[PDB]
């Protein structure tokens, strides 16, 4: 797709730290882009969409080109359409934001420059934030993750995208997503199904694949660290039920692993580490600290702060495994222990490390989940569970809870607050900022 300007693109600013060995930190100046999936799609000489509800124009978009070359995306109104404002090294999320319509939650990438994704290296690096998840009932996923997608968004290899970063084109992630409107400069009206359960959403011939790791998905009950392999490291195209995710009739058939060796505290027996109030660990009414270290050996360290006490991942002690770092020995015996085999058919943490290796941009978003209801994050799962089988409670949320329509209309006001973003190598980013 081309870009149009009958709404101005301004990308809300957002500074962050990079921290250096010798131990300060300096400033960095970035700003935040909306994913092209919010936006409105229109024909590049009116205001007529392409896209509208859940249903192409079968006119201006009969088939995968044609859509392209006669469909360009627009601006965003970061506040008053998608609820989402920075200040200085803040980036707030609304959940429902009601202008004109109602639109739900937002997915951003962080900007280099008004034109291009900023580019992080994981490996040997450590990556601090802030999160005020107080805001965030059941069913919700604030969630901060990186994912292996071209800083230029596609434009380089696929040429009739013409919008680029600027206009939050070229996602992909683990679950290849097929909801996409436009992948490798191409529509994906070829073989949309619209959703049943959601209005603005649906399905389409292609999906979206690539490495993907989840440093935070969280709401103010549960919370889970979470790396997902695929076998090609960046971006790529699936076709149809050959893509699996969860968008997909299969979700293990294709090249990526949409489960990952996950690291949920609550799941793996500390019941009270993470909630709200003065019961838990950590004070999730409170804002907290979370860093997240990639040794070189391709394990994954974490440690958190809150109100200047710090805390190491809780220990867990799964089948032969004992420990609090995210390596090997742990995803092994969590498959052991808790079943499934596609972390490790994908490569495991070796793979993974292909990714963390090269550049990866970071996603901060807010989302509710028409698939699942947020229930393998924060509930039991699957719902016929119960305790006795090993790893299915990951949270303390009914198995009722995150009806899309429900959490939309009972908590529009929820949000997510991300703040200073740190990063360097490891050990350095707890250093002064400048
Ligand atoms: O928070 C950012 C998102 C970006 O996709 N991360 C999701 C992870 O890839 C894991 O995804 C899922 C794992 C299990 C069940 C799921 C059910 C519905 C949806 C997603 C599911
Ligand atoms: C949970 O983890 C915290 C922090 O490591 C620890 O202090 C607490 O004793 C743990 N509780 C349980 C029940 O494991
Ligand atoms: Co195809
Ligand atoms: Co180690």
């Amino acid at each position: 797709q081309s870009a149009c300007t009958l709404q101005s693109e301004t990308h809300p600013p957002l500074t962050w730290q990079k921290c250096s060995s010798g131990g300060t930190c300096t400033q960095q100046t970035g700003s935040v882009v909306i994913d092209a999936n919010w936006r409105w799609t229109h024909a590049t000489n009116s205001s007529t969409n392409c896209y509208d509800g859940n249903t192409w124009s079968s006119t201006l978009c009969p088939d995968n080109e044609t859509c392209a070359k006669n469909c360009c995306l627009d601006g965003a109104a970061y506040a008053s359409t998608y609820g989402v404002t920075t200040s200085g090294n803040s980036l707030s999320i609304g959940f429902v934001t009601q202008s004109a319509q109602k639109n739900v939650g937002a997915r951003l990438y962080l900007m280099a420059s008004d034109t291009t994704y900023q580019e992080f290296t994981l490996l040997g690096n450590e990556f601090s934030f802030d999160v005020d998840v107080s805001q965030l009932p059941c069913g919700l996923n604030g969630a901060l993750y990186f994912v292996s997608m071209d800083a230029d968004g596609g434009v380089s290899k696929y040429p009739t995208n013409t919008a680029g970063a600027k206009y939050g084109t070229g996602y992909c992630d683990s679950q290849c997503p097929r909801d996409l409107k436009f992948i490798n400069g191409q529509a994906n009206v070829e073989g949309w199904e619209p959703s049943s359960n959601n209005a603005n959403t649906g399905i389409g011939g292609h999906g979206s694949c690539c490495s993907e790791m989840d440093i935070w998905e969280a709401n103010s009950i549960s919370e889970a660290l979470t790396p997902h392999p695929c076998t090609t490291v960046g971006q790529e195209i699936c076709e149809g039920d050959g893509c699996g995710g969860t968008y997909s009739d299969n979700r293990y058939g294709g090249t990526c692993d949409p489960d990952g060796c996950d690291w949920n505290p609550y799941r793996l027996g500390n019941t009270s580490f993470y909630g709200p109030g003065s019961s838990f660990t950590l004070d999730t009414t409170k804002k907290l600290t979370v860093v997240t270290q990639f040794e070189t050996s391709g394990a994954i360290n974490r440690y958190y702060v809150q109100n200047g006490v710090t805390f190491q991942q809780p220990n867990a002690e799964l089948g032969s495994y004992s420990g609090n770092e995210l390596n090997d020995d742990y995803c092994t015996a969590e498959e052991a222990e808790f079943g499934g085999s596609s972390f490790s058919d994908k490569g495991g943490l070796t793979q993974f490390k292909k990714a963390t290796s090269g550049g990866m941009v970071l996603v901060m978003s807010l989302w509710d989940d028409y698939y699942a209801n947020m229930l393998w994050l924060d509930s039991t799962y699957p719902t016929n569970e119960t305790s006795s089988t090993p790893g299915a409670v990951r949270g303390s949320c009914s198995t009722s809870s995150g009806v899309p329509a429900q959490v939309e209309s009972q908590s529009p006001n929820a949000k997510v607050t991300f703040s200073n973003i740190k990063f360097g190598p490891i050990g350095s980013t707890g250093n002064p900022s400048g």
